């Protein structure tokens, strides 16, 4: 779309895209996450989290450690540019962030921090 | 080991072996599963399930559909040759099955049926 993208996370532990291109003229950008599956949040919760590629590993590792009540994200984690909540089946959530937090030339990764899901639920985002 | 194998499943959704060999001379075979990790059963529970390569997908789909209370395995599923319980961090379980249930020149697969894990947590078993 233009300054929005719709993404789904499913019961097979995958996202329906692995690359998001943010257009340089967007003042803000929205990610709409919907979970069309059947499994509950405590076993297959998904969220969409954005960080630079170099920070992804620490966000996932510290996320895993904060637990389900913290939506597997370290509270006030400085490395996280934007994130949705951790949702379960049949739920939807959206996040809008300011594009000026991104800079051209940096590799960004989006991913799910529910334990083990980043193996498959990850993609690139780049401001072009 | 003689007619037995000790196998580990970890918080990164990996088993420590991806190929089990069963000797035809064995009357029985035992699989001893341990989880040395730290994540609980509802978020990273692992089990070890055996079926033919042909029935694995049906066992996985129906398993997913049975729910956490049924250890993500259909009750009395004819296709499951042997399986452990679904266990979490710090636990261990063993299954011993008769080698007469395996036929020479049939491909078998072992896998974890916890939602999302079988595409990564799987390996081959063969009768030699
Ligand atoms: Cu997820
Ligand atoms: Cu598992």
């Amino acid at each position: 779309a233009q300054c929005s993208v719709d993404i789904q996370g499913n019961d097979q532990m995958q996202f329906n895209t692995n690359a998001i291109t943010v257009d340089k003229s967007c003042k803000q950008f929205t990610v709409n996450l919907s979970l069309p599956g059947n499994l509950p949040k405590n076993v297959m919760g998904h969220n969409w989290v954005l960080s630079t590629a170099a920070d992804m590993q620490g966000v996932v590792t510290d996320g895993m450690a904060s637990g389900l009540d913290k939506d597997y994200l370290k509270p006030d984690d400085s490395r996280v540019i934007a994130h949705t909540k951790l949702i379960g089946s049949g739920e939807k959530d959206s996040v809008t962030f300011d594009v000026s937090k991104l800079k051209e030339g940096e590799q960004y990764m989006f991913f799910c921090t529910f334990p083990g899901h980043s193996a498959l639920m990850k993609g690139t985002l780049t401001l072009k």
